[PDB]
């Protein structure tokens, strides 16, 4: 029933068919296609521009293919966000996810972007996270003040923010 929600991308789970992932979701909020290839994208609430949503890469294109990729944009919030320029320039390239998550704080990042490329295999896991400070998150408009942080194997690789002081 329902849209895409935060609770349903929780629910569904890497190594899951396309069939268990459209069952979760629902298939009415779900399409494929087009720019998406053939990976599986799934509506959530309206917000501004578009929609919460989801998007769900699989192995291959094939009926018993296996999820290896979850990405989304505002079906879950950071729960505590305390992210400042200070703990972003911290932070390093190198550190791994414990470490950055230390030093940003545990309730300021959600998951933006997780792929396995050999799944189930975890060698060459590429993790993105998105982060926020006090205002900065929107579950409906433009965001005010975020990073990303980009992780490889377990260790940060990257990082970029917009508007934080
Ligand atoms: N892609």
């Amino acid at each position: 029933a329902g849209v895409m929600t935060g609770a349903k991308f929780t629910q569904i789970q890497f190594g899951m068919t396309r069939q268990q992932v459209l069952d979760i979701a629902g298939a009415e909020n779900c399409e494929t296609g087009g720019s998406f290839g053939d990976s599986i994208h799934c509506r959530g609430h309206a917000a501004g521009d578009y929609y919460a949503y989801a998007t769900f890469g699989f192995t291959s294109a094939a009926a018993d293919a296996k999820v290896d990729s979850k990405s989304q944009e505002k079906l879950l919030a950071p729960s505590a966000p305390t992210l400042t320029l200070a703990k972003f320039n911290q932070v390093t390239v190198g550190m791994t996810r414990a470490q950055v998550l230390a030093t940003v704080g545990q309730g300021s990042c959600t998951t933006w972007s997780e792929y396995y490329p050999a799944y189930p295999s975890t060698a060459g896991v590429t993790l993105s996270l998105s982060c926020f400070d006090v205002d900065g998150y929107s579950s409906t408009g433009f965001y005010r003040g975020s990073a990303h942080l980009w992780f490889t194997d377990g260790v940060l690789q990257g990082k970029r923010q917009w508007d934080l002081v």
